[PDB]
């Protein structure tokens, strides 16, 4: 029957596109390669790969979210449930479709490298050994959080200030929201709860997401930008303000974690611990 074969739905990272041979064009070949028979849909946000690319940076990630609810709801190849997977800022984005549309109901969730507390530094810019890499990330969240800046850049839209974190919490127009900033979104946890395994995947060596920890949903402790505290020891976790401690003690939550900088992982380690999460 069709059951066996769950389709997986895929969202790209920031910069790719749906389509392409080399990335995104290679993961669906191989599930494709292992999993006979199984419906692939790489999401294309846009007409067009050009806008596809360009929407990944410059729109609206609220709005890309309920554009995508609209296209699994059309796709009658999704309605008795489906998997996600989601690479780079895709992964939260996947998350933030499961808390907020539960038709079809998304099964299990895959994130490469996601970053599920969002980020607070330059990729390869270390704040702790060069003042201009502070610098700048510090004279950012002067505005990072200004409603036209908010409402245009995607990355802006996951920024996470750790130091006034009072601002972060009341203007961050998406992060904040599907992290409960303001108040506890009863649908929220009870949708993410639903879900059966959320996969976070974290890549060691990895020189482009600032903190890694995020990748494990983990950040700088509060107050500061040099050391993090891992999930287990944030409020977010202590209150169960998302469900994530209630999933944790059902093991719904598995953390990978593998050598390497972003997004850098080979077939042998594909086929050993993804491919198992999807058939
Ligand atoms: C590549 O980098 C990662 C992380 O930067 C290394 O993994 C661990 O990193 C922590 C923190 O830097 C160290 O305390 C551990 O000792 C590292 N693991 C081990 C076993 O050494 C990883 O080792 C680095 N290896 C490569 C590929 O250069
Ligand atoms: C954000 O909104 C809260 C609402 O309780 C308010 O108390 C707080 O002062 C605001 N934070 C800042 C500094 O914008
Ligand atoms: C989730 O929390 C409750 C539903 O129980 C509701 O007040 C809130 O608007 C929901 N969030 C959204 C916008 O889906």
């Amino acid at each position: 029957d069709p059951p066996a074969p769950l389709p997986l739905v895929i969202w790209h990272g920031m910069g790719d596109s749906c389509c392409n041979p080399l990335s995104m064009g290679a993961i669906k070949k191989m599930v494709e390669k292992k999993i006979p028979g199984i419906h692939v849909l790489s999401l294309e946000i846009g007409k067009t790969l050009r806008e596809d690319v360009e929407n990944s940076f410059f729109l609206n990630v609220n709005s890309q979210v309920t554009t995508v609810c609209q296209i699994l709801a059309k796709d009658p190849k999704l309605q008795q449930g489906y998997n996600a997977m989601g690479f780079s800022q895709g992964g939260q984005f996947l998350r933030a479709v499961a808390q907020r549309c539960p038709s079809p109901p998304m099964v299990n969730l895959i994130s490469v490298g996601g970053q599920h507390q969002g980020v607070f530094g330059l990729p390869r810019c270390p704040g702790e050994s060069s003042h201009i890499c502070d610098f700048i990330r510090k004279t950012l969240n002067a505005g990072a959080y200004n409603k036209a800046i908010q409402e245009r850049l995607v990355q802006a839209e996951y920024w996470h200030d750790p130091i006034r974190e009072d601002i972060y919490r009341n203007h961050s127009i998406f992060l904040a929201d599907i992290n409960q900033e303001r108040g506890v979104n009863e649908s929220y946890k009870k949708n993410l709860m639903a879900l059966k395994k959320f996969v976070m995947v974290k890549f060691l060596n990895d020189t482009i997401v600032d903190p890694v920890d995020s990748e494990w949903f983990g950040f700088y402790r509060s107050g500061q930008a040099k050391e993090t505290i891992p999930l287990q020891e944030s409020t977010l976790y202590t209150q169960d303000r998302l469900g994530l401690k209630a999933m944790d003690k059902a093991g719904q939550l598995v953390f990978l974690a593998l050598e390497g900088d972003h997004l850098q992982l080979s077939e042998e380690w594909f086929y050993a611990h993804i491919i198992p999460f999807l058939e």
